[PDB]
Formats: structure tokens, C-alpha cells, sequence
């Protein structure tokens, strides 16, 4: 699954750079850019949606696996809602690398990993065609062109 994988790198990357503060395979190129426009646009939204992300991340209450793992459902559940759009996209890989930079602050850091990948699941299996038809990151790199 190479839209998979290009994915899962994209928002393992972002995250992994966001929590360490420190930045780190297929259609790079492409995802090099991705990688560009979520620094810039990923972290806007952190910042001008922050009181939403620090309530949100509070009400969570992450403290270890159990927690990362029962993010799942939430999850699928409100990114589901909306309509299908880049924006959508953005605020759910913004807000993983929210809990990211969370993890990292409390010493779980080894769940930044899989939290990338219950991300990746939400992002690539319930949008799939929908991402096919943008052709990618390489549509979401062009939504956001300035
Ligand atoms: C009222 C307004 C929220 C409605 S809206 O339709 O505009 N909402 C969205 O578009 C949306 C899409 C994906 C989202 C979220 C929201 N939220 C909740 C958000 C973060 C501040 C509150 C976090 C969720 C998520 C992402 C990574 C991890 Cl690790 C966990 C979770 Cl729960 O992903």
C-alpha cells in the first residue's frame, strides 16, 4: 500500500519533529513538500486553535498506552463528521502532533510512533478514494499553495 506508507512516513515525520524538536523513501520529493506544508500549515493551526487543543488534550487526559489507544474512537468518530476537505485533514494531524508534543512532555514518548499509525489508519482508510482523486499529497501540497 504506497499511499499508506507515503502517509504514515508524512505524519510520523511531523509529529516525531514536533515532539523532539529536532527534524529527521518513495515519491520524497512530493513528500518533502507535504512535509513542508504541514510544518507551516499544521502549525498554525496549533497556534491559532490552541485553547481548543489544550482543552481538547486536558478532557483527554493522556497518561500512558491505554490512553493513546482509546484515541481511536473519538477520533473516527469526529473527523468523520465534516465534510471531506484539506482543512479537516490538517486539524486531525495537527492535533496527533499536539498529543505528540504531550507524550514527549510526560515521558511516553514511544507511543508517538503508534499514535502516527492510528492516525495514518483514520486519515488513509476512511478517505482513500477521496485522497486517489486529489492525487495525494501531491493535491494537498497544491491546496495550500501561497
Ligand atoms: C467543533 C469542531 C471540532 C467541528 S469540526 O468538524 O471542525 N472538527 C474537525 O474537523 C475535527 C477533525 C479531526 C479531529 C478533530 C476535529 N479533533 C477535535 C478538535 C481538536 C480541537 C477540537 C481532534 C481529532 C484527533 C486528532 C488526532 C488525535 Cl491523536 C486525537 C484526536 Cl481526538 O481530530
Amino acid at each position: 500500500d504506497e499511499l499508506y506508507r507515503q502517509s504514515l512516513e508524512i505524519i510520523s515525520r511531523y509529529l516525531r519533529e514536533q515532539a523532539t524538536g529536532a527534524k529527521d523513501g518513495r515519491s520524497g520529493a512530493t513528500s518533502r513538500k507535504a512535509l513542508e506544508t504541514l510544518r507551516r500549515v499544521g502549525d498554525g493551526v496549533q497556534r491559532n486553535h490552541e485553547t481548543a487543543f489544550q482543552g481538547m488534550l486536558r478532557k483527554l487526559d493522556i497518561k500512558n498506552e491505554d490512553d493513546v489507544k482509546s484515541l481511536s474512537r473519538v477520533m473516527i468518530h469526529v473527523f468523520s463528521d465534516g465534510v471531506t476537505n484539506w482543512g479537516r485533514i490538517v486539524t486531525l494531524i495537527s492535533f496527533g502532533a499536539f498529543v505528540a508534543k504531550h507524550l514527549k512532555t510526560i515521558n511516553q514518548e514511544s507511543c508517538i510512533e503508534p499514535l502516527a499509525e492510528s492516525i495514518t489508519d483514520v486519515l488513509v482508510r476512511t478517505k482513500r478514494d477521496w485522497l486517489v482523486k486529489q492525487r495525494g499529497w501531491d493535491g494537498f501540497v497544491e491546496f495550500f499553495h501561497v
